[PDB]
Parts: structure tokens; sequence; C-alpha cells
């Protein structure tokens, strides 16, 4: 037996050595997920996601492929009867009667493997679905938790606009008793008028996302129990991941969806072996036992009973080069399966940089967003102190309150976008395959 | 004969029963669209779309596509000529001349259902196309609607910052007669300076808006007509969907996505039957009538003519599991088909339950909008009046004018956003099939 | 031979004959891009971007298919060689051998063109992958450029930031200053020291932006090497496409992306031929020369040559409407080609008339958003005269320099747009092919 494919050889990566930025290990998704919430909605999901289910079975679809293309390489076991009449149509010649039995039992020797490179093509396509597979698992852990998290975002937003409106309609209070004696004026007082009807409004807002990520989470999870409601504890729900001084990008190279770029193109190889094999010559087995007879009454008798075997090769010669060219076919798709490598792992590398740049740039941010939170407090306390003296009108507790509004919403997108950009560190990583080191 | 494929038995909907929240009927697009213009539009559409179009064309594939899959269930009759020279290389052996021509009548049995299985695959795959196309036909009016609504939009925002532009060169005189005069600073007239200048611009951003707007709404009609302009009246354009106290899922399962992945998943059944045929063994009929000769002047004669009749049955017996692996793909791809089913029904619930929610998010948030429009309003005269006699500086007119515009932008945005959510839930239900 | 093809006619465009809006000609992307940075980052891309690399391989993938298929049309020459036992079961009829070895030459006639249709067809397709590398060629271009170009705008806005926050620092120093002497209250220094440490949270943003601005644009390039860092001209960069008074749709016809289109209409004619050559006769000749013994010994000897020749004709009679339908998938498919044509058009004319308007819509926007930034700059510095002399507070003093960072930030972002629109009317046109 020969195999005429190639030897594999993996194509270098087209990203540098390092990101620019001890050892990196995969610490279960469970050390990832400090929050028990997020822990038990993936475990929920896990079992009903109906996309995982699907990519699940796209996986037996290619290990039955794989069998079917397989099944070529044995020997084959055939039966078949037949009756026969056979007359002329002028000429008295009676009208003959042939019966006929017979069992045969046919071979592929493929001395040069070609089915035996196409049953390996599909071996490796089968690979290359289980690790789509991993990649629309460790997908659906994203999903699942984001979608927990931004649910839990919606919870807030819509709580600290609750309270904004109880202080709105105190700040409406102070202002309409010193109206009803006289100390200031009505345009304050309309101003916290405003602000009252304003923040209603972004309450109604927040509710509709609110239901909206209620539903979003629920799809995902693939079952509609109770939803999740607030937690009562705020931080520390993700342990980020420590990464060492100067990392290496041959960590992309475990990726799933880099992988199955990795076994499409060991596939393509095993396709170049069976476009070579075309060219060669193929010998084929076919050994036969039949029983042929005239009347019925003996098909199965003693003189009827006949064996045959038939060893056969057939050579290709001059085919106007269709061999040819279904090789550079192969050839060329070859190719582009690696040039698809190299877009997965380049788009990869960028993913990660990304994160790793955004880390910086949200802490910095959210840190510098909660000094100018502290500083607004205090704007605002003597913007109503000063106020309530006469000395500045209350544009300036507006004003206020309005930037200290905004804040606290930024501070609360913010914090999400930290813990997201987390999670989208973890997964470009290899992500929650494994949950328990 | 024998069908080998299972009963179809409908899956489970995993959603349930009832969504949050006398009986729901679909009255026409022509009751739900109470505006004559999207009405005339979407009339004009139904018949240009080129995307329609497609999904009309596809269903007439998939109809030749059964025709040509049927066509193994019938007799099948082919005649064929020939002359064969035949000799010796070396040997003195006349070369032979020997003339044939024939007709054959082949018939494959199909004793359990073989090719009946696989014409009814694509039966089913036929109805599947059909409902692509009613599902292309009710995204068509949800797309061409909210695009005439969203043109409608295009013009009101540009024609209240017109309008703004106005109020504020009112103000600039307003200030600059006071700045004459000396009664004011001029940082006042240099803010209504600003205000006017910012404004320009925001009239320029419009009239981009609405020059895409029109764009849009003329690739979805596929017509180049004259587009419509802006409507005198505002209100009441939709008819919302009346919806009963609890609300059934199962109204979703008459969507037309659904019923496509439906027929898909019995098209699946099918094929499993044949699959499962192809164990069995098949028996098939060929009978002909041919004419051969030695020499062609008697190619046609008396006694050459000959007729044949030749039944046969063919039974697999070891193909190394070929016929199982091809089972198992069947059964496989029938579960992806349930898979399939699942998911789209799983989304339709999700998709109807966001716009009940935002249904009763969208009233609210626009209620409570106006009301601090009509504060704001009173808040700017209140501003206007007190700046007037030097009671506070011109930054509380500003900031009045400047949270007026905005609310009045948002106020537009948002009364779209009510209607376009209303279209939403019309088409999630069933939507523009019927318009009676 | 006979081609049952139909003839080519083009279909009719289904768009106005002009936009609405002396001779449109395709300078090449060189005069286009005046800044040198994007030309040379163009042609590092132009070796390096694995998209245009895979649409490369794309065609050639599609000339192989052709030769795969247009095998069919020549002669075929196959050996063989064979040994054949043959025996009873219980007769005592000793068993027989029969060595053989053979020659055989096949060639289908094709008289009414059924391989040549198809043939046709896969040279049609290949055709549509070149139009298909172009397209993927001139929108590497634009996506190489806006890439560039969008790092430069993460460069502006953070430089802005830095320098917006140098100002609030010596705002801060103002208000400081006077409030160590008491002429002032205590509100305007946490004013000021707000925005200070607002203007510092925006300072992360911008850094954060241009990270991301740069592994995009190396993504594009394929290549790793140092980014290009800020210019420290601004304008000028781009020479926008001169456009006639009345311009035609046809321009549009040109584009890849519909010149794809017509040539896949023009392989499903072909298709049509063929579907159309499934009813008539084929003639197909096979000669053979082999060679038959009944003992190896003389398997290749004197007494065993023999020739053969086989001419057939084959003839479809009732096949229960099976050429019928394949031939309506065919003509149907036909108009599918051509509904997939009139949509490509019919968007290509969407987006140019887009970006026209969007150029006008732009230089207005931007030339109005100036004048409100010339109106701004003297309102902060009034503000904070007045404010120096206690006439004002200080608040109108923070709005100033609030709505003037608005304004900064709004103005670059405009340019951008504006030069992107440019760059996305040259794409739409036809872009950069040619240089």
């Amino acid at each position: 037996c020969v195999s005429l494919a190639p030897e594999y050889q993996r194509p270098p990566a087209p990203v540098p050595q390092q990101f620019s930025l001890n050892s990196y290990q995969d610490t279960g998704w469970r050390n990832f997920f400090v929050d028990p919430q997020v822990s038990r909605l993936i475990g929920e999901a896990l079992n009903n996601n109906r996309d995982l289910r699907m990519a699940a079975l796209k996986v037996e679809e290619a290990r039955a492929q794989f069998n079917v293309t397989d099944a070529d390489r044995y020997p084959q076991l055939n039966a078949s009867s037949g009756i026969t009449y056979n007359g002329g149509l002028k000429g008295d010649k009676p009208t003959t009667q042939e019966y006929d039995a017979g069992l045969e039992l046919s071979y592929e020797l493929d001395f040069f493997g070609k089915l035996k490179n196409m049953s390996e093509a599909d071996r490796q396509n089968y690979f290359a679905s289980e690790e789509a597979r991993r990649a629309v698992h460790i997908l659906l852990v994203s999903n699942v938790s984001q979608s927990y998290f931004s649910q839990q975002l919606a919870y807030e937003q819509l709580r600290i606009a609750r309270e904004t409106l109880k202080n709105y309609e105190q700040s409406y209070a102070f202002v309409e008793q010193q109206l009803v004696t006289g100390s200031t004026n009505v345009l304050a007082l309309e101003q916290a008028r405003g602000q009252i009807e304003s923040t209603r409004a972004e309450i109604a807002k927040r509710e509709g996302d609110l239901a909206q990520a209620n539903n979003a989470l629920q799809l995902v999870l693939g079952t509609y129990r109770a939803v999740p409601s607030e937690k009562g504890i705020k931080g520390g729900e993700i342990a980020p991941v420590k990464l060492p001084p100067n990392l290496s990008s041959q960590i992309l190279l475990q990726r799933p969806d880099i992988m199955e770029a990795e076994y499409q193109l060991k596939a393509a190889d095993a396709n170049i072996g069976a476009a070579r094999a075309a060219f060669f010559p193929s010998i084929t087995l076919t050994s036969g036992l039949s029983s042929s007879s005239t009347e019925l009454s003996s098909l199965f008798t003693s003189g009827s009973g006949m064996w045959n075997f038939i060893p056969k090769i057939e050579i290709p010669i001059f085919n106007a080069g269709r061999n040819k060219a279904n090789l550079k076919l192969a050839e060329i798709r070859q190719q582009q399966s690696v040039v698809n490598y190299e877009q997965k792992i380049q788009s990869a590398f960028k993913d990660v940089s990304d994160t790793l740049a955004l880390r910086d740039s949200l802490s910095q941010q959210l840190e510098s967003q909660q000094r100018y939170l502290d500083s607004l407090q205090i704007t605002l306390q003597r913007a109503r102190g000063l106020y309530a003296s006469g000395a500045v009108s209350y544009i300036e507790v507006l004003d206020a309150e309005r930037s200290l509004f905004a804040t606290q919403q930024t501070i609360l997108d913010l914090t999400y976008s930290r813990q997201v950009n987390e999670i989208n560190l973890f997964t470009a990583l290899g992500g929650g395959w494994v949950e328990k080191h």
C-alpha cells in the first residue's frame, strides 16, 4: 500500500512572536467566574442551549460521513436473481427462458491509496467538526455570562434612576417650601419640576432595557425558569486572567477556530494524495458464484453451479489532462487552506491585543471617572448651599445634579465594559472549555 | 408498495405557553396601516421589489426540482443505433459488420418506496420554499412601511430644525436691540450668535438624513417615481394589534419561518425513509425490441427483429456498513431539523415578548417626555422674562432653549420608535400576508 | 456542431439614467490619494493582505475547474489487462483461464453542443471570479485607507484632549490664585477640579481608541512593522472625484460586483444551452485494440491481436419529463441571474446617490461647525473676562469650555466623515483598480 499525500508541515504563524503588553495556565472557568450565579446559568445553558445541541449533532454528522466514505475500502457482497425471456418477431424460433441467480464479491485493491486518503480527509474533517463544537461551547460560555452581567447592569441602572427621582423630588420640596415663603423665584421650581419629569422618562427607558435583557438571557439559557434578580454584592464577580511578563503568540495556536482551520488544512493534504493516486493504475478483484438454467425446476441443481474470479487492472493514458487539472484544484484549495489558517490566527492576535489594550484603557477611565464623581458631589453640595443663601441661581444646582446623574450612569457602564472585556480576554485565549484544573 | 419513512410528529414547542403581557385574528394589512400612503407604496413594492421576485423564482426552482426527481418513478423509453466493425490484426479473418437498432423500456418497481420517499422530500421542500416566499413577503411589507415612516421622521426633524433656527434668530434680535441701547452685556449676544450657527449645522445634518431616507425608500420600492412628501396630518397612521388577555405561544407556530422549518423537518423524515429502503431489494423491469443484421441492406427486414424482457432483483448483503452509516446520517440530519425548528420558535417568542414590553416602555417614555416638554416651555418663558429684567443671566435662556430642542427631537424619535415597534409586533405575529 | 444556448442580451438597467446631483475618467488611485503614507500602506497591503490572497487563489481554482470540465470534449485513451477464471461446481469441466489486454479510445461527438456549452458556463464563471478578485482588490484599498485615516483621527483626538487638559489645569490655577486671596468662592474651584478629572477620563478613552486603530491597521496590512505616527500637516490628503454636470448611471455597469453578476448571467445562458442539448441524440465513437489468449505464454503473439470500432447513437424518447423539468430549472435559474444582476445595480445606484448627498451634507455641517467654533471661542474669552471681574459666575466659563471641547471633537469627526465619504465615492465608482 502507498500514500501519495504530502507530509504535514504546520504553516508558520504570520504574527509577532509576542503581544506588546510565570506561565499562563487554563484554570477552569469555575476559577474565573467568581459569582456563583453565572456558574449556575452556564451549567443550565450547557444542557439546554439549542446552538450547542446543533454543534454536537454536526460532530455526529461528520463521524457518520467518515463511515460512509470508509466503506469503499472493504470487500462488498451482493446478490441478484433474474429471468430472461428472448424470442424473435417473425421467425417461429420458440421463445427462450433463462433463469439466473448470482452472488458477487467486489473489492478495490487501492494500491496507491486513493480511497485510503479520501477516508483520511474525512477523518480530519471530523476532527475539524469537534474543534468546531468546542468553539461553539466556549462562545456559549461567553454569551451566557455577558447576558447575565448585562441583565445586572439593567438592574443597577433602573435602581439608581429610581433613586435619583426620589432625590429630585426632595429638591422640588426644598424649592417648593422656599416659594411658599417668598425666598426664591418660581424659575427654580419649574427647573426642579423639569428634572422630575425628565427622570421619570429615564426610569421608563431603563425598565424596557431590563425587560429586554431578561428575554435575551432566557433565549441563551434555552429554559424559561425564574430569571436571576439583582445581586446585593457589587464587585469581585470575575477573577481576571494572570498573564506572564512576555506572552507568546503560540497561545493562539490552541484556539478552537484555529485548530479547526488546521484540521481542514490536513484534510486538504489528503485530498492532494487522492488527486495523485488518480494518475496510477487501479486493481479490482471480482469473484462470483452463479447458477443459470433453462427451466426453473432445476435452477438450484448440480450441473448449473458456476464460479468465477476476475482480477482487473485499469490504467489512465490520455484524459486531455483531466487528472492534471484535478491535481491543480487540490493543490490550489490546499493553499486556500493555508490562507484560511493564517486568517484565523491574525484575527485571533488582533482580538487579544485589543482586549489587553482595553484592560488598561478601561481601568484608567473608571478610576478617573470616580474622581470626577467625588468632585461632582462636592460641587452639588456647595451649589445647594450657596443657592440656599441667594449667592447663585438654581441653574448651578441643576447642572451639578445633571452631571452627577450622567457620571453615575457612565461609571455603571464602565465597570460593565471592564468585566465583559475580561471575559473577552478569557475567551480569546482558549476560554471556558475546561472547568477544573 | 411500502413507505419506510416515519410518521410525522410535530415537536413540542420549547417556549412558555403564554406571553407575559377576545381572540386574535389577522385583519388584513389594510386595517393595520391607516395611512393611505403606506398602503400605496406597499402596492408599488409588491410588484417591483427584486427580493420578492427572487423569492418567487425560488419557489419555481423548487417545483421544477420536484419534477426532475419524480421522473425516476415512471417507465422510461430510449432508442439506440449502432454499427460494429470487428476484425483481426494478423489472422485473415474478414472484417465483420454488425448493424443494430434498439428500443428499450426501463422501469424501477420501487417496492419499498425509495424513489417515492425522495420525491416526497422534494415535495416537502417545495412547500418550504413557498413559506419562504411568504416570509420574504411580509418582511418586505415591514421594510417598506418602516422606510416610509423613517422618511417622514426625517421630514419632521428637518422642519422643526428650520423652525428652531428662526426662533434663535429672533432671540438674537431680542438681545441685539438691548445691546444697541446698553441694557445687557455682549456675552448674551455671542451666546445667541452661538446657537444660531449650531442650529445651522443641525439643519445640514437633517437634510443629509432626508436625502438618505429618500434613496432607501426608492431602493425598497424598486421604482424611482416621485417620493412622498411630508404629511400635514400627524397621528393615527397605524391601528395597533388588539391582543387577548392571555395570549398563546401557539400563534408563533403559523409564522412563515417556523412553518418553513417544519416543512424541512418533514422532508428529513422522507430522507430517512429512502435511507431505510436502501437496505431492501430492488426490482427492475427492462423490455426491449431490437433489430440486428450483418449487411445494412436488411436491417429493418423480417428475420432480424427480436424482443426481450428481463425482470431483475438485486439485494445488498455486505457493504461494510455503508447503508447503516447513510441511515445514521439521515437520522442525525433529521434531529438537526428538529433543532432548527426549536431555534426558530424560541427566537420568535423572544421577539414578540420584546415588542410587548417595548409597547409599554415606549408609551410611558413618550408621555413623561411630553410632560418634561411642557415644563421646559414654562422654564424658557420664565428665563426669558427674568433675563429681560436683569434677574438672571442669559445662560438660563440658553439652557432652556437647548433642553427644549433636545426634547423636541427625542419626542419625534420616540413616536417613531413607538409606531415601528407596533409594525414589529404585527409582523412577528404573522404579518402582512393577508390584506382582507 | 450546434449551440442551443441563447444569444446574450444585457438586461436594461433598472435605475434612473442620471444621478440627481466634462467627462468622468479613472485617474489612478495614486492621484486620488494625495497623502504618500496611504499610498505606501496600500502597496504594503497589496502584497500581504490574506483576503486578496484568497481572492487570487479563487481565480486559480476557477481556471482549474474549467480544465476539469473541458476534458470531456477531447478523445480519451485507457488501457486495461485482466485474467478471467471460469469453472463448474460439480461438473468435472476443467477450469478455464482467459487472459486479456486492451487499449480503448473513447470520444463523445457532442453534435448539439452539450459539453461545449458546459465548458462555456465554466469559462464565464472564471471571468466571474476574476471580477470578484477585482472587487476584493478595490475593497482592500478602501479598507486600508479608511484604517489609516481612522488611525490619524485617533491621534488628533488624543492630542487635543491632552491639550485641553493643560488648558483646564491653567483654569484651575487661575481660580486657585483668586481663592488663596479671597476674591472668589470655592464653588469655582470645585468646578475647575471637575473639568480636570473629567478630561483625564477622556484621555484614557482616546488612548484606547488609538491602540485599537493601530491593531486594526496592522490586521489589514497583514504585516506588523512600525505603524505610522501622527501627521504634522493636516489637510489635502485626498483629491476628490471630479464629476460632470449630468452624470450617467452607466458608470455603475463597469463596477466589479455588477460585472461579476453579468458573467454569471452569461454562464446561466450556457447552462440553458446544455439543458436543451439534453433532448437531442448523442453520438459516441469507441475504437479498440485488444489481445486475448488462453495461456499467458502467447498473450502478445500473432493470432491474438484484434481491432474494434463501434459508433453508437442514443436518443431519448420518454423520460417522464425529466429533460423538460431540467430545462425549466435552467431557464428559471437564468431569470434568477437577471434578478441578481438588477439587484447589484439598484444597490450600487443607491450607494452613489448617498455619497453624493453626503458630499453636500458634510461640507455644510463642517462649515457651520467651524463658525460655531469661532463664536464659542469669543464666548469663552468673554465669560472668563466677566468672571474675573465678578459679573458672572464661573458656570458661564464652564459651559463655554464644555461647548468648545465638544465642538473641537465634532469638527475632527466631521472632516473624517468628509474624507471617508470621498473614498466611498471613489470606490463605489470603480475605485482603486488602476494606478
